[PDB]
Parts: structure tokens; sequence; C-alpha cells
């Protein structure tokens, strides 16, 4: 199967997804192409909110039985929010990458970080995204 690549996201090549949730939130998480190559999710090792991350700093991990993945910062920022539905449920990952899957939000305050106008520029379009994968 085509993996489904949103067009209303922007990505990294490292497979996350980033939405813009508001002003200075984005949502991230990994990417349909992503939850299925690493297989079915067990564990999501995700930040402690009011992390502050820089863009490509890893923040966490995703793992399946076979593999251990590094997660990273798409945007700097402070992580503010993550998803708990992964600690009971963290196929949620598989089933809705997109949706119920989601792993966690970074705030943008202009002033510490990158406004997201300007971090917007760093990531990939669907278009971009879907150009990267095999």
């Amino acid at each position: 199967s085509m993996s489904d690549i949103p067009s209303d996201l922007h990505y990294t090549a490292e497979h996350e997804w980033i939405r813009r949730s508001g002003d200075d939130t984005v949502r991230v998480g990994i990417t349909d192409y992503a939850q299925s190559a690493l297989g079915d999710v067990v564990f999501v090792q995700l930040p402690v909110i009011g992390t502050a991350v820089t863009a490509g700093e890893t923040f966490g991990e995703v793992e399946s039985t076979k593999s251990v993945s590094d997660l990273y910062a798409p945007i700097s920022g402070k992580v503010s929010e993550v998803n708990s539905d992964l600690d009971g449920t963290p196929q949620l990952v598989n089933s809705d990458p997109y949706g119920a899957g989601w792993l966690l939000d970074i705030q943008v305050d202009s002033s510490d970080v990158a406004a997201l106008e300007s971090a917007l520029t760093t990531l990939l379009d669907a278009e971009a995204y879907r150009g990267t994968l095999t």
C-alpha cells in the first residue's frame, strides 16, 4: 500500500509530521510510512512537558519489538503536551499516526526560539516528503 502523506502537514526527512495547531504551537507525530516501517509500537518514550528542545534534538524514542528509533524535535521550542494515550495504547501510532497517535506538542515563544513562520521554512511539504521515500 502507498503510505498516507496528508497534504496539510509538514514533515521532516526523519519521518515526523508537524501540524500547526495554534499561533505558537505545533503538534508532532510520526508518519504512516514511519509507523509501518517501525512495526507495531510497543513503547513510546516522550519528553517531559516543559522540556526545552532545539531543532533536531533527540526528545524521545519509538519502540517496536524489532526496532528502536529516535524521535527528533522538528522545530525548537518547549514541549507543551504529550499524548498520554500512548502509555496504554502505543499502537495508536500505528493505527492513526496523524490522528490519535500524535506524539507531542511543541510551543514556541517567538522570544526564546524561532517563531513558527521561521521554523516552518526548515520543514518539508507533503510532496517533498513523498519524494524522500522508498
